[PDB]
C-alpha cells in the first residue's frame, strides 16, 4: 500500500494532515516517513551532506525510543509536531527569515522533543526521588532528558545526521535545539508568551513584508514559540484530529492519575478519571492557554494563521456545547 501512503503524504504541507491515517499506513513510522518527506522537500540531505541511510537509521532508532504504550506522548504526537512545525515554518509572514541551519534545529528539536518520555509528570518524577529527577536536580527532568537522549542516539550505529557539518555549525545547531526544547516545558510558558506579546508590541516588518529579526534573542524566542505553538496545535485542528488528541492526553493524565492513587499521592489536576470533566478542561484549556498564545502568534504573522485561530474557536464552542449540564 506504499501508494495510499505516498498520497497522504502530499498534505505534508498542509495544517490538519491526517497523522493517524499516515501512522497505521506507514506501519507505525509516521515519525520517520513524514521527517523523511520534509527533509527531501526541504532540500536538508543534500545542503548539509546527510547520507540517506543515515537519515533513515537515525529516524528508526528515534522513533523507537518513544513509548508505543503512552497515549499521548509518542511517536504520533512528535511526528505531529514536526509537521505542524513545517507548515509554521512556511507562512509568508517569516518566509527567507530564518537560515538553513536554523530550520534544521527547529525541525530536529521538534523531533526529539519528547523521546523516551514516560507518560508522566516533571512533578510526579520529583515526588518519587527518581533517577532522572536526581541527575537533573529537579529542573525541566523531562524536557532535559529529551534532549540528551536525542543527542545521545546519534552516536548509535550510522546515526550521526550531522557528521558533515563543520564544528561551528554543530555548536549553533546544538545552543538552537537545547534552547527550543527547554522551552516547551509548560513552567515556561507565562514567560515565553509575555515575550511574544513584547515582540508584537513592537514588532518590525521588511520591506518585502516579512518579520524583521535582529539578533540571536529575537530570532530563537520565534522559534521557541513557534515549536511551543506547534506542541499546542492540537485545539486548532480540524475537529476529527483534536478529539482523538483529547482522547489520548486524557488517557494518558487518567494512567498517572492512576498511578497516583495506588502509591497514596495527592492525584495531579486533571488525572482524576473519577473526578473529571473533560470538555470543560478543554475550554479551560483554550481559554487560558492556547487561545492566549494563538492569537499572539496570530498577530506576529498577521494574517497567515487567521484560518488556525477560527478552527481554534469552532472547536472551543464545540466543546461548550458537549459540557454536561
Ligand atoms: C498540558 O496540558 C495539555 C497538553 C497537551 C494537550 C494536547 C491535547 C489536548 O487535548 O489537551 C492537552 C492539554 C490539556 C489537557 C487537559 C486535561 C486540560
Ligand atoms: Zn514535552
Ligand atoms: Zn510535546
Amino acid at each position: 500500500q506504499e501508494d495510499v501512503l505516498a498520497k497522504e503524504l502530499e498534505d505534508v504541507n498542509k495544517w490538519g494532515l491526517h497523522v493517524f491515517r499516515i501512522a497505521e499506513l506507514s506501519g507505525n513510522r509516521p515519525l520517520t516517513v513524514i521527517m523523511h518527506t520534509i527533509f527531501q522537500e526541504r532540500d536538508l540531505l543534500k545542503t548539509f551532506k546527510i547520507p540517506v541511510d543515515t537519515l533513515i537509521t537515525y529516524l528508526m532508532t528515534l522513533e523507537d525510543h518513544y513509548h508505543a504504550d503512552v497515549a499521548y506522548h509518542n511517536n504520533i504526537h512528535a511526528a505531529d509536531v514536526v509537521q505542524s512545525t513545517h507548515v509554521l515554518l512556511s507562512t509568508p509572514a517569516l518566509e527567507a527569515v530564518f537560515t538553513d541551519l536554523e530550520i534544521l534545529a527547529a525541525i530536529f528539536a521538534s523531533a526529539i522533543h519528547d523521546v523516551d518520555h514516560p507518560g508522566v509528570s516533571n512533578q510526579f518524577l520529583i515526588n518519587t526521588n527518581s533517577e532522572l529527577a536526581l541527575m537533573y536536580n529537579d529542573s525541566s527532568v523531562l524536557e532535559n532528558h529529551h534532549l540528551a537522549v536525542g543527542f545521545k542516539l546519534l552516536q548509535e550505529e550510522n546515526c550521526d545526521i550531522f557528521q558533515n557539518l563543520t564544528k561551528k555549525q554543530r555548536q549553533s545547531l546544538r545552543k538552537m535545539v537545547i534552547d527550543i526544547v527547554l522551552a516547551t516545558d509548560m513552567s515556561k510558558h507565562m514567560n515565553l508568551l509575555a515575550d511574544l506579546k513584547t515582540m508584537v508590541e513592537t514588532k518590525k516588518v521588511t520591506s518585502s513584508g516579512v518579520l524583521l529579526l535582529d539578533n540571536y534573542s529575537d530570532r530563537i524566542q520565534v522559534l521557541q514559540n513557534m515549536v511551543h505553538c506547534a506542541d499546542l496545535s492540537n485545539p486548532t485542528k480540524p475537529l476529527q484530529l483534536y478529539r482523538q488528541w483529547t482522547d489520548r492526553i486524557m488517557e494518558e493524565f487518567f494512567r498517572q492519575g492512576d498511578r497516583e492513587r495506588e502509591r497514596g499521592m495527592e492525584i495531579s489536576p486533571m488525572c482524576d478519571k473519577h473526578n473529571a470533566s473533560v470538555e470543560k478542561s478543554q475550554v479551560g484549556f483554550i481559554d487560558y492557554i492556547v487561545h492566549p498564545l494563538w492569537e499572539t502568534w496570530a498577530d506576529l504573522v498577521h494574517p497567515d494563521a487567521q484560518d488556525i485561530l477560527d478552527t481554534l474557536e469552532d472547536n472551543r464552542e464545540w466543546y461548550q456545547s458537549t459540557i454536561p449540564q
